[PDB]
RNA sequence: GGGAGAUGAAAGUCUCCAGGUCUCUCGGAAA
RNA sequence: GUUCCGAGAGA
């Protein structure tokens, strides 16, 4: 993805886009009797954290494109992808707006909690003054798809979240690009039910985990991922993204059966504009991480990618012997011989894309079962059911969301959430935890899930 | 580095408004 | 399993 161009909003005559500008992540009663090294992430230019300058180190992750047209590899990988989807059987006919909006069995409704986008928000018009659940009603809707229309500006804001303390000083705060409520409510109706079979098949037939449940999607992933594993990471896979990756994805969803008309919408993806502060902005590439459907589309572009560079880069490669499984850029993939992915990086740079090792291990290769992880989540074989896999939540990750609160009033909920990640490290690991959060008066009146509990409800999954 | 307010001589400080797509999970209430 | 409300995690 690469920039094209910024203009004042005095020229294009676009609203102004603010967000929040302070965070809403105090420090908690147990900040102190654990350690962490995370901090809200910077929101302000003029923090004094910063030992960079903010904007620089916001949009430095729009890398550039390199290709724009699909290669003969990229052609061959996509048709590929494609061949595996048509079992699924998706519906390419339009899905209905009340279904868009309000929801099926396999798709959420549209979040009644945040922003309607460009230009309600500028203009204070909410989400909610626009659909009502209690009626479904869409006749609003469609006034204010005829009224405002499609392809509007990406909102452009700064997430607040925890990162860690050098991403504090250097500036790495994570941008959102809210997507219109029209774009939303436009994207569902054409690819609503390619979401909910997404959705409703986390697996190696998506190639995707959007829908999966690790609790007991983990064991299932040793028999969906034989014969030898591998994996790796991206640096800022979204924005490095060239167009081709767009055109590859057009590639896929016509192959499987939408219209043209259907298919166009891409383009709308591929290429945006975007309003931050006071400026509006054109980029070229890239996948809008606020737009319908990111996570799915990041994963099956990720499905392409892989195909692509392992043909590429290796003769003799059968794809029909690749299994692998996304979310968004996060992977785990197998095939029945090791692959050196120090080459497919190789690969991967002349595409555009930064790969590197997984979990910032020093070399590629080195993965296995025993060091993989997937959703920051490693693998751990039960002790008495071997075949059942734990996910287990590294408990350095568990202490650095319990340091942290939007509100005290939070405190049970948010520890018995984090209580359900840890407990799967183990009986000692989960009763130190237990313990530590014990030690204070506000973690010795909580009621804590007991770890045998926790353990026979996991069982009783299976 | 926005809007409105509070306090203040101001610098500041403080309150509310403003902050994506999705998936999974827990909790409260309800039929 | 459903609905509304609140939360946590992940991509
Ligand atoms: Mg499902
Ligand atoms: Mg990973
Ligand atoms: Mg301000
Ligand atoms: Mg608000
Ligand atoms: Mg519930
Ligand atoms: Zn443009």
């Amino acid at each position: 993805g690469e920039i094209q161009w910024v203009k004042p909003n005095k020229e294009t005559g676009r609203l102004n886009i603010n967000g929040p500008t302070r965070t809403k992540l105090e420090p908690s009663v147990f900040h102190d009797i654990f350690e962490g090294n995370k901090e809200p992430a910077v929101l302000h230019s003029k923090d004094p954290r910063l030992e960079v300058d903010f904007e620089q180190a916001l949009f430095s992750k729009y890398v550039g494109n390199t290709l724009h047209e699909p290669d003969e590899y990229i052609k061959e990988a996509a048709l590929h992808y494609a061949n595996q989807l048509k079992q699924l059987e998706i519906n390419t006919s339009q899905m209905s707006m009340e279904e868009a909006c309000y929801g099926t069995e396999n798709l959420e409704a549209i979040d009644l909690h945040t922003s309607a986008g460009y230009p309600y928000s500028a203009l204070g018009i909410k989400k909610r003054d626009i659909l009502d659940p209690t009626t479904r009603d869409v006749s609003k809707m469609k006034f204010y798809m005829d009224k405002y229309g499609l392809d509007l500006p990406y909102s452009t804001y700064v997430k607040d979240e925890l990162r860690s303390i050098d991403k504090i000083k250097k500036g790495k705060s994570r941008l959102i690009e809210a997507s219109s409520l029209n774009d939303s409510v436009y994207l569902r109706m054409a690819f609503g039910h390619l979401y909910e079979a997404f959705h409703a098949n986390p697996g190696t037939i998506t190639g995707s985990a959007v829908g999966c449940n690790p609790d007991t999607f983990w064991s299932k992933l040793p028999i969906l991922l034989p014969g030898s594993l591998f994996a790796f990471d991206y640096s800022g896979y979204d924005a490095s993204l060239s167009p081709v990756w767009f055109r590859a994805l057009e590639l896929v969803l016509r192959e499987i059966g939408y219209s043209e008309e259907a298919v166009s919408l891409i383009e709308g993806i591929n290429h945006t504009h975007h309003v931050y502060r006071n400026k509006t902005y054109c980029v070229l590439g890239g996948m809008p991480s606020g737009c319908s459907g990111t996570s799915i589309f990041n994963s099956m572009i990720n499905n392409i990618i892989i195909r692509a560079l392992l043909i590429k880069t290796f003769k003799g490669i059968d794809l029909d012997e690749l299994n692998m499984v996304a979310y968004g850029d996060d992977v785990l993939a197998s095939y029945p011989f090791p692959i050196d992915c120090l080459e497919l990086a190789k690969t991967g740079k002349e595409y555009g894309l930064t790969m590197t090792p997984a979990d910032k291990s020093p070399c590629f290769n080195e993965v296995n079962w025993g060091n993989a992880t997937f959703l920051k989540r490693g693998f751990l074989p039960d002790e008495q059911f071997p075949f059942l896999i734990h996910p287990t939540m590294p408990m350095r990750e568990i202490h650095e969301s319990i340091r942290w609160t939007k509100d005290a009033r939070n405190t049970q909920d948010h520890v018995r959430s984090l209580c359900l990640l840890a407990w799967h490290n183990g009986k000692q690991e989960y009763e130190k935890f237990v313990s530590t959060i014990r030690s204070v008066p506000v973690g010795r009146a909580l009621a804590i899930p007991n770890y045998e509990n926790l353990r026979r409800n996991w069982l009783e999954l299976f």
